[PDB]
């Protein structure tokens, strides 16, 4: 069971999410569907809601960041912003479901090694998906393989209508993670922000997509406490990565490789230049955006430069 | 240089204000805690080898902005406290409390006020001879032992055979890392076996061990406002003679000993925040009375240096 202290605590991006058990984190999540109404409008069954929430827990590998941990961070920070920026009166409530589903799904069975290692390690998955976002590509096909399992099917009471405009939006959300395609779908966004318009359909579509691209990589919000083992996490499973990519001989991407890469540099530079302009064109939008979360950004950037230049100060001492 | 019994008791905390004394009684302090720790008593340590000894150490450091004999007294002074603090008799031998305080006190002999950095880009005789090793950190220990050498000072000579081979190996060990080229190394070994430490494992009681020196070592912001401020500017003063020999040498200069970049404010914030308060955190966790005599004053000089810190960026408006 859950506190009610929690229940509140769950409405804001200082949510310390390292304190649960898997349990606990599933009780967070079902009542984030009925506190938004969605068990209510689309007369989702209260236990289908449970076992779907297990059925997705049970596809989530232990990897050292891209774990159901990781998608409990996603779906917590969603709601976080659902509530910061009142988007239930600038989206329906099968548009929040969308936002909801996918960002509880949006890594569903991650392998541990990303888009790069899949192509060039030609794995089954970069055949089967072309090289095309294979990652992303499996964890829509999983969520809705989930789905068609009738006692994880949280949709069963929505008509066919309801199920496909749930499904697409569901899928460009999730195939929208990719941060290949960062640069891409921020440049479409901003175009639009110079008139954006609620009532455009390409609009909303586009909005929905950069709102689960900063809930997927907004660790850096929640406070110093919560943000910083993350990056221990993250450093971890892309060591795992490199290592093999070397005991093969492909390509090793330098925010990797042991011999490049510190806790420090691997933030200051997404800090900057993803993290932040990002929220910031979001704060366009929303400006209380300003104040809960690009400012943990500026601090959160202040404080690793800052380990930078004593990290780099200890490099001095040691390669002789 | 007789001891007042208010001494003594003041000798025993961290608050020991390390400037009021000069080196006669530094040196009786240093004599004191031997002897109230059941050094002398134990190991059947001679009391005039004990005075010649420590002597024979205060010969052997020289006069540095920092690297001093006042500041092997810090960091023997810091030990010593730290054993009554986290009643370390209760927790380890008094071989391995020998080990703790000899180290302490020798653990920067003869240091020359130029890092290892300065020795293997100069490379000077200390990184020839060393291999580019640790020059100093071997160098310091070896001095130790060349003066144990001597027999008027060898204050371990009532130890058997076998027990000097135990004691010379912990105390290599300890002054060896102190080498700050190995503190993310000895840290994450020592963190790693705090997920479940055992004080009957050997090992690790040897990284504790570790540990405790590299915290006396580097113990200056522990110690009160007015004690610890003044060894910021010792630091800063031996640092910017290595760098202003570094570049009239065409030597690299490390950003952080650099006149023209380096601020009070700055020579200590990241310092106390990535290596101070990190390492005594996880000491806190075998020894919770650690956070209130050790960690407190580590807080308030953080946020003192980084308010420090605000006020000089203002001020760089002209
Ligand atoms: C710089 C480094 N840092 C980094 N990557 C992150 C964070 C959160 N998610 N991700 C990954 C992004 C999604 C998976 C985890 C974070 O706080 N820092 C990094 O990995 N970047 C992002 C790329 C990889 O393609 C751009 C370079
Ligand atoms: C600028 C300097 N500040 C700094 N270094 C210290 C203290 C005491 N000993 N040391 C060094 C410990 C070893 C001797 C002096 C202190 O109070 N501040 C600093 O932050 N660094 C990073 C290193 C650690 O190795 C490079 C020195
Ligand atoms: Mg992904
Ligand atoms: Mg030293
Ligand atoms: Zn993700
Ligand atoms: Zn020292």
């Amino acid at each position: 069971l859950l506190s009610p202290e929690t229940i509140e605590a769950l409405r804001k991006p200082t949510f310390d999410v390292w304190l649960w058990e898997p349990n606990e984190m599933l009780s967070c999540l079902e009542h984030m569907y009925h506190d938004l109404g969605l068990v209510r409008d689309f007369s989702i069954n209260p236990v289908t809601l449970r076992r779907w929430l297990f059925c997705v827990h049970d596809n989530y590998r232990n990897n050292p960041f891209h774990n159901f941990r990781h998608c409990f961070c996603v779906a917590q920070m969603m709601y976080s912003m659902v509530w910061l920026c009142s988007l239930q009166e600038k989206f329906s409530q099968t548009d929040i479901l969308i936002l909801m589903t996918a960002a509880i799904c949006h890594d569903l069975d991650h392998p541990g090694y990303n888009n790069t290692y899949q192509i060039n390690a030609r794995t089954e998955l970069a055949v089967r998906y072309n090289d095309i976002s294979p990652l992303e590509n499996h964890h829509c096909a999983v969520a809705f393989q989930i789905l068609a399992e009738p006692e994880c099917n949280i949709f069963s009471n929505i008509p066919p209508d309801g199920f496909k405009q749930i499904r697409q939006g569901m899928i460009t959300l999730i195939l929208a993670t990719d941060m290949a395609r960062h640069a891409e779908i921020m440049d479409s966004f901003k175009e639009k922000m110079e008139n954006f318009d609620y009532s455009n359909e390409e609009h909303m579509t586009l909005l929905k997509m950069i709102l689960i691209k900063c809930c997927d990589i907004s660790n850096e919000v929640r406070p110093m406490e919560v943000a910083e083992p993350w990056v221990d996490c993250l450093l971890e499973e892309y060591f795992m990565q490199s290592d093999r990519e070397k005991s093969e001989g492909l390509p090793v991407a330098p925010f990797m490789d042991r011999d490049k890469v510190t806790k420090a540099t691997a933030q200051i530079g997404f800090i900057k230049f993803v993290l932040i302009p990002m929220f910031e064109t979001v704060t366009k939008l929303f400006p209380m955006v300003e104040e809960i979360m690009l400012q943990p950004l500026w601090e959160s950037r202040d404080r690793y430069e800052e380990l930078k230049r004593i990290d780099d100060a200890m490099k001095e001492l040691q390669k002789k």
